[PDB]
């Protein structure tokens, strides 16, 4: 159908603008600390602390699937990045510091993201 077709423009033309938020997200992180999954030949506990792990290149293979339906969905995976970080290691750490001031900044990029998802709909 012609619906189905504009409905898959709209997800197509959402997954470039989250794609562009997730470039702009990541620029925050230039230790890139949160690139890639935490390894558990590394942290061989760390799926008892955390139960659902999140990273940057995770996101982008869900993105390039088209797999994030709306900003939401695409926002609630970054705080898990973020919040996962902050649980695992403690406070006086460069892992925690990193994730408090990636919150801090991503904070203004998401922001505009909603007014023009909100905006362009």
């Amino acid at each position: 159908s012609m619906e189905q077709v504009a409905m898959e423009l709209r997800l197509t033309e959402l997954t470039r603008l989250l794609r562009s938020v997730l470039d702009q997200l990541q620029d925050k992180d230039p230790a890139r600390i949160f690139a890639q999954p935490v390894s558990l030949k590394e942290v061989p506990d760390y799926l008892d602390h955390i139960k659902h792990p999140m990273d940057f290149a995770t996101m982008r293979k869900r993105l390039e699937a088209q797999g994030y339906k709306n900003l939401h969905e695409f926002e609630e995976d970054f705080d898990l990045i973020i919040d996962n970080c902050m649980k695992y290691n403690a406070r006086d750490t460069v892992f925690y510091r990193a994730a408090v001031r990636l919150r801090d900044q991503g904070g203004v990029v998401l922001r505009q993201a909603r007014r023009e998802v909100d905006s362009i709909g």
